[PDB]
C-alpha cells in the first residue's frame, strides 16, 4: 500500500501516546526513582542490511536472518556506519518537492533482533515494545508476523507484541525507510540521516493498568499554598474495588496524599468518565520550581485495590511552577523572565544524532556555567532523558512539535492544507502527551519555520484547550500572528527594521508598540553564532534590560554540527556538507554554534557569559552598586573578588562577601586606594565567585565581572638622551639605517621596510606593507544556501571593488637625516582599473635610542565599499612560544565583540593566538592592544592585532582548517582599525554602521624597538 | 580646572628637512598637579609657503571631556568677507548639522557671529575642508568660528548689548567640538556619542598664503 507515500496513514496500530512509564509492581522503587525490572532495554548488538529500495528486500528476511547482515550497535544511524552518506540541505528538501511522494530508490535499513522473553510476562499483563525514535518510517515484524507501521522520528511509537511472542527467543524484523511522506514535515536545516537513533525498550503493564495521568500546580496569590491536582486515567478490568493513591514526596517525607476510587465528575448528559479519577493535594509553602533553585518532589501514582493490594505504580518529579502571562509579561511563579537562552540541536561529532547522558550532561553543565537558563528544543522533541536532566538541573524548556516544511512554495503550502491537518495534529498531540508533566517545560512551540497555516490555528487551539498552564509560541508567517501568545521572531535586529513584504522583521524595540500590540517579545532565534561570530551581541542585551516586554531570547545556536572523517593516516577532522559527496548540499552553513562540535568553546561563548550575566554593576567613586537579576534566589554562594592594576601592574586587592536579595543592590565601598608612583591607567576589575562547588559549577567558578577606568596619570617625562646616531646609507635601490647592532633597510621601488636586523639575524620574510583585507568571516560571505551568491554581502563588494587585487603604486619615497634620527617619508596608492581606492602616508623615525616611529594617515575614497581593516602586516622570520601583550583579553575579541574581554597584562602560547573555526577566516584579533611583545620585538600605540602561522591569503584559500599548514615564521596583522564582525544574522549585511570604517581618514602610530 | 589649565612646555626642536623647516613641539596642561590633556605638533614648512600642522593630543579618561579640542589666535587683520568650503551657511555643531549642507558659502563676517542675547560660544561651521579670510587659507577637516569676540569676552559678559569688537579678528579651529545638546537645558544633554571621550585625537591643519 506504499503507506510511506501517504500523509493520512501516519501508523498503523500504534498504541496511544502517554507520559513516561516503568510499571513499578513496588511503591518504594517508584519514589526513589530506581529501576524497574518491568522496563527492559533491547538496546545493543542488533543485525542490519542495507538496501537501495523497499521492493529490493528478500522475503526470507521476515522470518530468517540474512546472511549478508551485518552486527550494529542500535541505537545508531546508518549514515554513521557508512551504509550511505549523510546530507546537509538547509532550505531545500532533500528530495523531488511531490508530495506525498518520494524517490523510487529510497533507501532502505533493515533491523532484526534475537531476544528473550521470560514466560512470567507472557502469563499476564501486557508486554509492548517502544521505539523512542525511527528515522523517518518503519514497518515492524514479530516472529514474522505484521505488527504496525509509524511515522515522526522525534516522538516514541509503542506496539503491543502480547499476542505475537513466544517464551523462550523471539526475532523483531524492523524495516526503515529514509523517506516517507513524514518527510515533507522534517525539513530542518540539519544533517539529514536515518535509522533506529534511539533507545528501543520491552515494558510490561498489567492487564488493569493507569494508561495515563496530569500533573497540575496551582496557587494562591502570594504562591503561600498550592493544589496539585492529578488525573489518573485506567484501561482493563474496571471494578468498584479499585482505588488511586497519590502521595507527594519531599526527599524521604511523604507531605500529601490522597486516595479514591474511579469515576470522575459528572461532565455531559451522558455522565462522566468511570474510567478516570481526579485526586487533589493541599501543599502549604510549597517549594517551588525555577532554573534558579530547582526544587522537586515526587509524586507516586498506585494504581491499587480498596484493601491494599499494589497492582502497579507510576511517578514523575513534579515542579510547583506557575507559568503565566499578564499584562504583557512573561511570569514565572509570578516574577517576570529574563531568557538567557539557546537553541539545541541533537548532535554528535561521531554519533549523529544519536544522544548518550554524558553529553546530555555535559552540555548542561556548560550551558549553566556561561550564565545560560533556558533552551529551545530546535527543532523536534528531545530524547527522553533531555527533560529529566533539565527538571533536575534547572533549565526552563521550549518543547517544540517536529515539523517544518521550509522548502515548501509558499512556506505554508502544506500547513494550509487541511489534508495536513491529521499527520500534523499527532506530530503535536503526541508531543503534549509525553511531555506535559515536566515542570522543565514552560512554553510549547508547534513547528518550526512551515509558514502559517489554518492547521496551526487550529492546534493552537487544541493545546490551550488540553493544557491552559503553558504559553504556545510559534513564529512562522510573521512572528507575531493569532497562533502565537508571544512575538517569537527570529533574528530581528534591535533598532534596524527589515521591511520585507508579508512577513517584516520589525526593530524588537518597535515591535513591542505597534499599534495593538501588548504580547511579550521573546526572539526564539537571534545572534547567529556562525563562525566568528556575535558582534553587536551586548546591544541585544542592553535592550532586553531596558525593556520590560522585550524577554530574552534563543542563541542560534549551541554546538557546530560538523561531523568527524577520517585522512589517509586515519587522522580525524571536522566535516561539513559535501563532505561526503552528498550533493546539492550548503557547506558550512551547518556550523553556527557557540562551542565545537566535541563542546570545545568558541570564543563567542565568552561574550554571551558575560552579557548574560546575573549580577550588574555600577561604579561611583569608592563605591560599587551590584544589583541582582535573580528572581528568586539570594547570593547564598557568591563573593566579590575586586583588583586595582596600573597597566598590568596589581597594586591593590580584596573579597568582600556578597548579600543581596533577588532584585535587590548592596553597595561595597573599596578601601583607601594608594596613590601609584609610576604614570598610566589605573584599572579597577571586579569578579563574582562562587565558593562553593554546586550540581552544576566546581568551587571558584566566577559567575560574573566588570571592569572600569580610573584615574589616570599621563607621562610628562621626556625619555633619557639618546647616546648615538643613526646613520645613513644611500643606493640607487634601497634606504639603509643603522644604529649599533640594528639596521633597518627600505626599498625605494617599493617604498616599504624590506628587511631589518637585531644583532646578526634578518627579522623579516615579508615586507612591512599596508592591509586593507581581511580573510572572509562567514558573516561577510553572508550566504545560507550555497546556490545564492548575495552581491551585497561585504565579500562581493570588496571583490567587486578591487579590494583584493588593488597593488600599491608608490607615489613617494625619501630619506632625511636629522639632529638625532633618520627620517623616511613615503607615499603609496592602491587603485583598481584606474580607480585609486586608498592612499597611505606614513613617516619612519628612527632615532638614537633604537626605536622606530611609524606614523600613518590613511585615505579611504568615499564611494569604494567601507574596508575590512586599516594596518600592516608582515611575515616575521622567527616563531616564538609566548605572545604577551597588554590589552584586551584573554581570548579573542573584535569591536563589536569585546565587552567580555579585560585590560590587563595577558601572556599565551602562540598557538592560543589562533582560533581554530571549521571553515578558516580573519581570527584571533585581540583589540585595545598598548603594547605587544613577541621575541625581541615590541610594538607600543594602540592598536588591534592578531599573530598566528597562517596568513590572511592561506585562511582565504583554506576551506576546512585541517588543510592549513603552518607557514615559516610568524604572520602578524597590526591593526590601526578593524572592521566589526556581526552576526545578526549570517545571510546579509549585518555589521552596525557604527563599526563600519567610513570616516575616510584613518590616523594611527605605532613604536617598533626591541625588548 | 580646564578654565585654568595652564600650557606647561615639554619639548621644542627644530629640524631641517630636504626642503622644509619642521617645528616639533609638546605641551602639558596641569591643574592642581593633574595633567588633563598632552598636546604633541609638528609645523612643517616647505618651499611653496604652505605650513602643516599636526595636533595629536591625549585627554586623560578621568578628567571631563572637554570642551573642544583645537587651536585659536587673534589675527590682526579685518576682513569683511569669509568663504569656505563646507557645511552652512549658517551656524551648525555636530549634533544639530543636518540641514546645512555642504558648498562654498560666502558670508560677509557678521553673519559668522549669532547675537544670542545672552552671550557664548556660537557662529560655529562644521565639516569645513577649506577656510578663506583675508590673505589666509586654513585647509583640513575642521569646525570653525570667527568674529571680533574672544571666547574669553562671550564667557565673561551677560548681554549682548555689552559685548566690544576686539582688535582684528579671532580664529577658533577645530579638529573636534562638543556636541551642544538640549533635550532640556537643566541638566547633562549631550548624548555619549557626541563628547570627545575617545581619550586620544589627531587632526591637521595646512596654512598658506591665499
Ligand atoms: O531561521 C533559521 O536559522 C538558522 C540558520 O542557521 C537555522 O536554519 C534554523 O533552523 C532556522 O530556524
Ligand atoms: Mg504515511
Ligand atoms: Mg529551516
Ligand atoms: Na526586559
Ligand atoms: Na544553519
Ligand atoms: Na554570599
Ligand atoms: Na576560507
Ligand atoms: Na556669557
Amino acid at each position: 500500500r506504499r503507506d510511506w507515500e501517504n500523509p493520512g496513514v501516519t501508523q498503523l496500530n500504534r498504541l496511544a501516546a502517554h507520559p513516561p512509564f516503568a510499571s513499578w509492581r513496588n511503591s518504594e522503587e517508584a519514589r526513589t526513582d530506581r529501576p524497574s525490572q518491568q522496563l527492559r532495554s533491547l538496546n545493543g548488538e542488533w543485525r542490519f542490511a542495507w538496501f537501495p529500495a523497499p521492493e529490493a528486500v528478500p522475503e526470507s528476511w521476515l522470518e530468517c536472518d540474512l546472511p549478508e547482515a551485518d552486527t550494529v550497535v542500535v541505537p545508531s544511524n546508518w549514515q554513521m556506519h557508512g551504509y550511505d552518506a549523510p546530507i546537509y540541505t538547509n532550505v531545500t528538501y532533500p528530495i523531488t518537492v511531490n508530495p506525498p511522494f518520494v524517490p523510487t530508490e529510497n533507501p532502505t535499513g533493515c533491523y532484526s533482533l534475537t531476544f528473550n522473553v521470560d514466560e512470567s510476562w507472557l502469563q499476564e499483563g501486557q508486554t509492548r515494545i517502544i521505539f523512542d525514535g525511527v528515522n523517518s518510517a518503519f514497518h515492524l515484524w514479530c516472529n514474522g508476523r505484521w505488527v504496525g507501521y509509524g511515522q515522526d522520528s522525534r516522538l516514541p511509537s509503542e506496539f503491543d507484541l502480547s499476542a505475537f511472542l513466544r517464551a523462550g527467543e523471539n526475532r523483531l524484523a524492523v524495516m526503515v525507510l529514509r523517506w516517507s511522506d513524514g518527510s515533507y514535515l522534517e525539513d530542518q536545516d540539519m544533517w539529514r540521516m536515518s535509522g533506529i537513533f534511539r533507545d528501543v525498550s520491552l515494558l510490561h503493564k498489567p492487564t488493569t493498568q493507569i494508561s495515563d495521568f496530569h500533573v497540575a500546580t496551582r496557587f494562591n496569590d502570594d504562591f503561600s499554598r498550592a493544589v496539585l491536582e492529578a488525573e489518573v486515567q485506567m484501561c482493563g478490568e474496571l471494578r468498584d474495588y479499585l482505588r488511586v493513591t497519590v502521595s507527594l514526596w519531599q526527599g524521604e517525607t511523604q507531605v500529601a496524599s490522597g486516595t479514591a476510587p474511579f469515576g470522575g465528575e459528572i461532565i455531559d448528559e451522558r455522565g462522566g468518565y468511570a474510567d478516570r479519577v481526579t485526586l487533589r493535594l493541599n501543599v502549604e509553602n510549597p517549594k517551588l520550581w525555577s532554573a534558579e533553585i530547582p526544587n522537586l518532589y515526587r509524586a507516586v501514582v498506585e494504581l491499587h485495590t480498596a484493601d491494599g493490594t499494589l497492582i502497579e505504580a507510576e511517578a514523575c518529579d513534579v515542579g510547583f511552577r506557575e507559568v503565566r502571562i499578564e499584562n504583557g509579561l512573561l511570569l514565572l511563579n509570578g516574577k517576570p523572565l529574563l531568557i538567557r537562552g539557546v537553541n539545541r540541536h541533537e548532535h554528535h561529532p561521531l554519533h549523529g544524532q544519536v544522544m548518550d547522558e554524558q553529553t546530555m550532561v555535559q552540555d548542561i553543565l556548560l550551558m549553566k556555567q556561561n550564565n545560560f537558563n533556558a533552551v529551545r528544543c530546535s527543532h523536534y522533541p528531545n530524547h527522553p532523558l533531555w527533560y529529566t536532566l533539565c527538571d533536575r538541573y534547572g533549565l526552563y524548556v521550549v518543547d517544540e512539535a517536529n515539523i517544518e516544511t521550509h522548502g515548501m512554495v509558499p512556506m505554508n503550502r502544506l500547513t494550509d492544507d487541511p489534508r495536513w491537518l491529521p499527520a500534523m495534529s499527532e506530530r503535536v498531540t503526541r508531543m503534549v502527551q509525553r511531555d506535559r508533566n515536566h515542570p522543565s517545560v514552560i512554553i510549547w512551540s508547534l513547528g518550526n519555520e512551515s509558514g502559517h497555516g489554518a492547521n496551526h490555528d487550529a492546534l493552537y487551539r487544541w493545546i490551550k484547550s488540553v493544557d491552559p498552564s503553558r504559553p504556545v509560541q510559534y513564529e512562522g508567517g510573521g512572528a507575531d500572528t493569532t497562533a502565537t501568545d508571544i512575538i517569537c521572531p527570529m533574528y530581528a535586529r534591535v533598532d534596524e527594521d527589515q521591511p520585507f513584504p508579508a512577513v517584516p522583521k520589525w526593530s524588537i524595540k518597535k515591535w513591542l508598540s505597534l499599534p495593538g500590540e501588548t504580547r511579550p517579545l521573546i526572539l526564539c532565534e537571534y545572534a547567529h553564532a556562525m563562525g566568528n561570530s556575535l558582534g553587536g551581541f551586548a546591544k541585544y542585551w542592553q535592550a532586553f534590560r531596558q525593556y520590560p516586554r522585550l524577554q530574552g531570547g534563543f542563541v542560534w545556536d549551541w554546538v557546530d554540527q560538523s561531523l568527524i572523517k577520517y585522512d589517509e593516516n586515519g587522522n580525524p577532522w571536522s566535516a561539513y556538507g559535501g563532505d561526503f559527496g552528498d550533493t546539492p548540499n550548503d557547506a558550512q552553513f551547518c556550523m553556527n554554534g557557540l562551542v565545537f562540535a566535541d563542546r570545545t568553546p568558541h570564543p563567542a561563548l565568552t561574550e554571551a557569559k558575560h552579557q548574560q550575566q546575573f549580577f550588574q554593576f555600577r561604579l561611583s567613586g569608592q563605591t560599587i552598586e551590584v544589583t541582582s537579576e535573580y528572581l528568586f534566589r539570594h547570593s547564598d554562594n557568591e563573593l566579590l573578588h575586586w583588583m586595582v592594576a596600573l597597566d598590568g601592574k596589581p597594586l591593590a586587592s580584596g573579597e568582600v562577601p556578597l548579600d543581596v536579595a533577588p532584585q535587590g543592590k548592596q553597595l561595597i565601598e573599596l578601601p583607601e586606594l594608594p596613590q601609584p608612583e609610576s604614570a598610566g591607567q589605573l584599572w579597577l576589575t571586579v569578579r563574582v565567585v562562587q565558593p562553593n562547588a554546586t550540581a552544576w559549577s566546581e568551587a571558584g567558578h566566577i559567575s560574573a565581572w566588570q571592569q572600569w577606568r580610573l584615574a589616570e596619570n599621563l607621562s610628562v617625562t621626556l625619555p633619557a638622551a639618546s647616546h648615538a646616531i643613526p646613520h645613513l646609507t644611500t643606493s640607487e635601490m634601497d634606504f639603509c639605517i643603522e644604529l649599533g647592532n640594528k639596521r633597518w633597510q627600505f626599498n625605494r621601488q617599493s617604498g616599504f621596510l624590506s628587511q631589518m636586523w637585531i644583532g646578526d639575524k634578518k627579522q623579516l620574510l615579508t615586507p612591512l606593507r599596508d592591509q586593507f583585507t581581511r580573510a572572509p568571516l562567514d558573516n561577510d560571505i553572508g550566504v545560507s544556501e550555497a546556490t545564492r551568491i548575495d552581491p551585497n554581502a561585504w565579500v562581493e563588494r570588496w571583490k567587486a571593488a578591487g579590494h583584493y587585487q588593488a597593488e600599491a603604486a608608490l607615489l613617494q619615497c625619501t630619506a632625511d637625516t636629522l639632529a638625532d634620527a633618520v627620517l623616511i617619508t613615503t607615499a603609496h596608492a592602491w587603485q583598481h582599473q584606474g580607480k585609486t581606492l586608498f592612499i597611505s602616508r606614513k613617516t619612519y623615525r628612527i632615532d638614537g635610542s633604537g626605536q622606530m616611529a611609524i606614523t600613518v594617515d590613511v585615505e579611504v575614497a568615499s564611494d569604494t565599499p567601507h574596508p575590512a581593516r586599516i594596518g600592516l602586516n608582515c611575515q616575521l622570520a622567527q616563531v616564538a612560544e609566548r605572545v604577551n601583550w597588554l590589552g584586551l583579553g584573554p581570548q579573542e575579541n573584535y569591536p563589536d565583540r569585546l565587552t567580555a574581554a579585560c585590560f590587563d597584562r595577558w601572556d599565551l602560547p602562540l598557538s592560543d593566538m589562533y582560533t581554530p573555526y571549521v571553515f578558516p577566516s580573519e581570527n584571533g584579533l585581540r583589540c585595545g592592544t598598548r603594547e605587544l611583545n613577541y621575541g625581541p620585538h615590541q610594538w607600543r600605540g594602540d592598536f588591534q592585532f592578531n599573530i598566528s602561522r597562517y596568513s590572511q591569503q592561506q585562511l582565504m584559500e583554506t576551506s576546512h582548517r585541517h588543510l592549513l599548514h603552518a607557514e615559516e615564521g610568524t604572520w602578524l596583522n597590526i591593526d590601526g582599525f578593524h572592521m566589526g564582525i556581526g552576526g545578526d544574522d549570517s545571510w546579509s549585511p549585518s555589521v552596525s554602521a557604527e563599526f563600519q570604517l567610513s570616516a575616510g581618514r584613518y590616523h594611527y602610530q605605532l613604536v617598533w624597538c626591541q625588548k
